């Protein structure tokens, strides 16, 4: 199994890490270089917060400048945006992967991905808006519903020409602890859909709730634990903040499992 | 479910239990109450390669495990109240088997090719390390019990007279040691195996690899972990046990 990165293929015979490089206010090259040094396989840059919600119409000056710089490192770069407007400029500069939190609901995003021959991440979110997503954190059967959505969006994207689709359950996005636990426990069912699967629980509320850690910045141990469980379920792509911690844990885990 | 006998009470193994390490080798019992606050279920004290501190720590009401090769030390520790005897020699000396059965305390049987640590690495030549470790643990356990020891805990002795290849083989088939029916204890905190697999040269900076190895052991059925960073493990287990169960 491999992941297409616009002009190169990354083998998923071992877990690959997407180092998060937030380009927002509260919660580049120097840190990007550090993550690469720590073992990041892909650098995931985002300029608009999807936290459970400030809309930013011209985030081009936020991202593109850092992006161009980061792309000079020679490492694959994932662009996290829900605006076709932003993606196009990102893809034209060299982006290798498009990470869309709105789950490719926008045809413009699908069209662009297909046009540039770039894979796209389809993430589940009950509704296209992060400001009200938590307001819709209710499902008849969350696993069944998230699975159906991911598969349907992936199908829609592929038949449109998108080379490949990566599925992401979207932990924490319009989901309460119970929903995240359910998805984690049955994550193998999403892996069984045949597409590469990506997950990211780094420092999320669910980790805080289960580990009893008040400060999001001190949740690395619960985050590593959740991610190892996901790896055990077949996931080979992880979105993380602490790259070194994960590389160290995986060094042990992959030699044992 | 299964339990661990601790001199005057039983500890439920329905969930993973942590033995927090307190080494007193080359005073303030702060670290003691600190580890208990972090989530340690048992306090492991050892001053080998004690008594004054042991008496102080015991007043916390938390079970205390003592690590020693010398029976003279074990006796005085048991007489003071120690709840678990951890013999780092395979429980080869019938003198400490006698102390355990006499004080009615459980004893840990840890595997090592030979008693002396100065030459045990010269005895890391197993034809089948898993089979041989299993045979040894079972034999020592069968002997200790017949002698009156209330309960025995088995420890594969990672890093004791074992090459990386041996440690890996034991970890990968750990379920086979759990299948012997006794509570199993593992301690990979800061060990060379972790340094080798995680690429971390400084022993004090191996927490992430240690947590990963211990979660793997938990997945294999181990419910007792000897650890240095108590908090890091409690945090990881909070997530792991909620998910994997
Ligand atoms: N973007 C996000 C950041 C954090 C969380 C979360 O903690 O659940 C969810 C989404």
């Amino acid at each position: 199994r491999t992941l297409w990165l616009r002009d190169r293929a990354l083998d998923l015979d071992r877990v690959r890490l997407l180092g998060v490089l937030n380009l927002t206010p509260d919660s580049a090259l120097e840190r990007a270089r550090e993550m690469v040094a720590e073992g990041a396989d892909i650098l995931d840059l985002g300029a608009e917060s999807t936290r459970p919600p400030v809309p930013v119409e011209e985030e081009k000056r936020r991202l593109l400048p850092v992006l161009e710089a980061v792309l000079s490192l020679g490492v694959p770069v994932s662009v996290d945006t829900r605006k076709p407007e932003v993606a196009e400029e990102a893809l034209k500069l060299g982006a290798h992967l498009l990470n869309d939190v709105t789950g490719l609901r926008d045809e413009r995003m699908v069209a662009l991905a297909a046009r540039h021959g770039v894979a796209a991440v389809v993430m589940h979110m009950p509704v296209p808006d992060p400001a009200t997503m938590m307001a819709h954190a209710r499902y008849r059967d969350v696993v069944a519903e998230v699975k159906a959505f991911l598969e349907a969006q992936a199908r829609r994207a592929l038949s449109a020409g998108v080379p490949q689709v990566v599925l992401d359950p979207g932990f924490g996005f319009g989901k309460l602890l119970e929903h995240n636990l359910a998805l984690l426990r049955r994550l193998d069912e999403i892996v069984a859909l045949g597409h590469p699967v990506l997950v990211g629980l780094s420092r999320k509320r669910t980790i805080g709730e289960l580990s009893g850690v008040e400060d999001p910045a001190q949740r690395v141990h619960g985050s590593v634990a959740a991610h190892l469980f996901a790896v055990m379920k077949g996931v080979r792509l992880l979105r993380v903040h602490d790259v070194r911690a994960h590389r160290e844990a995986l060094g042990v885990w992959e030699a044992l499992y």
